[PDB]
């Protein structure tokens, strides 16, 4: 049939991009398009009327409204023509047909963003931890125009506004300074290059209503800066110096006037040494440079400078940045550098809700991901219940996800796949994408309906009826509570200096304060609970137990993992789409299992050689050894799964991942690599205990 499409309003870009998305919605829907502003021609009609203002009362808000064959969209703003359209295209996707239901709707989070790292698993040479110029050699992905598209459409399909380039020092890969002319860390071609992926990357995202933000370590300088003065491109240990300060004020003043729409993320480490130097180089160094360059754009707005509390004391930076600038945004992690619970508490919430507090924008950062490298995770219930904390405990307003696994390791997944071919994240964690953008545009959402969406939601992407596809929405949220649940009640860490899925050695059970646990941990990332070492030494003194039990969380775990393999196993033979994927989707759930199956059976070991410290018995020792075979031999199967389907676990392949050994050039990123340890594990263990009887 054929269907008008009437754009009215004063023609913006987001106003067009949003016609130009319902045209080729309708289109691939096999309609007959009119685009037309003409009353003679306006037969079945869709009118985008986009209003002036509105303020932050209606921010990104849109109305829909149908009588009869007309259906009228009207967007509070230029994101809102977009959403609306999204709306109506969401509807023709559900349906087959131009059967629209009325809708007024408007984003709960007020910024809903992902990042991309230019950021690789190993240093560069001559280079220090986070710096890497922005070059093809090193980022050929970031020159692709294409994949740029696709990733803007995903962003707009999930209703994210925000994207965010993680990088140690951008500056000298964009900037040219006049003073500093050596500091430049590319040559022209590849500056000329990054200048118009800078200009395309930012007009793409603005007619698809995306904020782009450059984030930024401190104190880091250039390797050419650095090798000129004779100095090191970062240091935690040297002081605030007036020619790094003015280094960095010109290069924060050239990238304002240069690239004038692109927001700036602030960590204030980690190569600061103290809260008081924090403060001196954000109020003294970054806020004038930021007004140097408004200053000569003639721009009397503020925009907003977004401040990470990581490694700082951000309410003390913000305390004291406030009277110099006052459209200061604030970000801190969800639980650390993991994904651990929905049910977040202690002294980390209270740093959130102290941010919260200040009555800006708090941006909730699902950090990292370390307990989740490198199999698929995508939980609807678990994202759900997690950002209604990031609400209820943390009060944020905003949300900042890195991508699901593989931060490191951008644009691919760890996958292993037959041809030597790398698999997209883009393609891979549309299910992380969605979710996250679906509930940061509303939390409260009825659980029975969302069960609905989602099944029709993965049905959909394997060609599977919604019935059976509830199978697949079943592996994921019995398989999404294994990583946070184990690392909650046994981890050493929340950071990236563990990597959850490569296994623990029965001494980070038996010792784990010997492999260092920092305050907060433990004390934030979950319910009150016991370590296995709290709950052996309360049964030997005879003490009652309070609250999450570390043998209750093995016994929900190998649950998951059994009901995660049951669900998924019952929908390959039904996949008429995307087959391949569901393939290694089965593949990661059995890894699941027989990776809960492992550590479930270390722990119990563990239990009985905590036992031999408190009471003695050598039986103890005798009970510990069975057990640790049955992990063994689990763990053996896990190899064999992942030998053939996976290139590695941890994307930082780098001395600074401890947990469970050291990942030094890259070494014992694999569960091969890890087999022959646990193996030695198991021989040495034996020896010990023939030591003790002789
Ligand atoms: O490695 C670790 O344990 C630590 O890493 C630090 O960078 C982080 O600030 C801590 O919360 C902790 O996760
Ligand atoms: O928050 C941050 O920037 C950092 O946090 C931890 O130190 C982590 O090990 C780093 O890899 C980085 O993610
Ligand atoms: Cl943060
Ligand atoms: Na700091």
């Amino acid at each position: 049939p054929e269907v008008n499409v009437v754009m009215t309003g004063d023609m913006t870009t987001r106003l067009a991009f949003a016609g130009e998305q319902l045209k080729q919605a309708l289109v691939e829907k096999g309609y007959e398009v009119n685009q037309t502003t003409d009353e003679k021609e306006i037969k079945r009609s869709i009118y985008l009327n986009l209003l002036n203002d509105t303020t932050k009362k209606n921010k990104e808000r849109f109305d829909i409204s149908t009588k009869g064959k007309n259906t009228y969209v009207t967007g509070y703003d230029g994101n809102g023509i977009i959403y609306g359209c999204r709306e109506l295209i969401d509807q023709l996707d559900q349906s087959g047909t131009m059967d629209f239901k009325p809708v007024s709707d408007a984003p709960e989070m007020v910024l809903r963003g992902a990042c991309i790292g230019l950021q690789k698993t190993t240093y560069l040479p001559g280079h220090a931890v986070y710096e890497y110029p922005y070059t093809p050699e090193s980022f050929p992905w970031f020159y692709d125009k294409e994949r740029w598209i696709k990733y803007l459409d995903m962003m707009v399909e999930n209703r994210m506004n925000s994207l965010y380039l993680w990088n140690g020092h951008p500056f000298a890969s964009l900037v040219k300074l006049k003073d500093y002319p050596f500091a430049l860390e590319v040559d022209e071609e590849t500056f000329k290059k990054n200048e118009e992926m800078f200009s395309f990357l930012t007009t793409e995202a603005e007619k698809r209503g995306i904020f782009v933000i450059q984030m930024f370590y401190n104190i880091i300088v250039s390797k050419p800066f650095a090798d000129h003065y004779g100095i090191k491109t970062q240091d935690r240990n040297r002081p605030i110096t007036p020619l790094i300060s003015d280094y960095t004020r010109k290069s924060v003043a050239a990238f304002i006037e240069k690239y004038p729409n692109v927001g700036l993320l602030v960590c204030l480490g980690e190569a600061i040494g103290t809260y008081e130097e924090d403060v001196e180089w954000f109020t003294k160094t970054i806020i004038p440079g930021i007004k140097d360059g408004l200053k000569v754009l003639g721009r009397t707005d503020e925009p907003p400078v977004l401040v990470r509390a990581h490694d700082t004391d951000c309410k003390m930076v913000i305390d004291a940045a406030l009277p110099l600038y006052k459209n200061l945004y604030t970000m801190h992690k969800y639980n650390g550098s993991s994904l651990t619970t929905y049910e977040p508490r202690g002294p980390w919430a209270k740093i959130h809700k102290d941010l919260s507090s200040l009555g800006s924008v708090h941006i909730s950062n699902v950090h990292i991901l370390a307990n989740l490298e490198p199999w698929r995770w995508s939980s609807p219930d678990f994202i759900q219940k997690s950002v209604k904390a990031m609400h209820s405990v943390h009060g944020a307003n905003a949300l900042h996800i890195y991508p699901q696994a593989n931060y490191w390791d951008w644009p691919y997944t760890a996958d292993k796949l037959a041809n030597g071919e790398r698999e997209e994240q883009v393609y891979r964690d549309w299910a992380w994408y969605k979710a996250w953008g679906r509930y940061a545009w509303k939390a409260d959402r009825n659980r029975l309906e969302e069960i609905k969406y989602w099944d029709k939601q993965f049905g959909d992407f394997y060609g599977i009826p919604a019935e059976m596809a509830d199978n697949i929405r079943i592996a994921y949220e019995e398989s999404g509570e294994i990583a946070p649940k184990l690392l909650r009640r046994f981890g050493i860490t929340e950071g990236n200096r563990q990597t959850l899925l490569l296994g623990m050695f029965m001494s980070q059970f038996v010792n784990p304060y010997k492999y260092t646990i920092h305050y907060g941990f433990y004390e934030s990332c979950g319910p009150g609970g016991e370590k296995l070492i709290e709950y052996v030494e309360k049964e030997w003194k005879k003490q009652p137990h309070v609250g999450e039990l570390p043998l209750d969380i093995i016994n929900q775990v190998i649950e998951h993992g059994d009901k995660a393999v049951a669900a998924i196993d019952k929908v390959v033979s039904s996949a008429k789409k995307n087959s391949d994927e569901l393939r290694r989707l089965q593949n990661d759930m059995h890894c699941y299992r027989e990776y809960a199956y492992a550590f479930y059976y270390k722990v119990k070991a563990a239990q009985h050689v905590l036992n031999y410290h408190w009471g003695k018995n050598m039986d103890e020792l005798d009970k510990a050894v069975p057990l640790m075979e049955e992990s063994l031999k689990h763990y053996t199967k896990l190899v064999d799964l992942t030998k053939d389907t996976y290139l590695f676990a941890n994307s930082m392949q780098t001395a600074q991942r401890r947990i469970p050994i050291g990942g030094d050039d890259g070494n014992n990123k694999t569960w091969s690599e890890m087999l022959v340890h646990y193996k030695a594990e198991l021989y040495n263990f034996k020896e010990n205990i023939e030591m003790l009887k002789d």
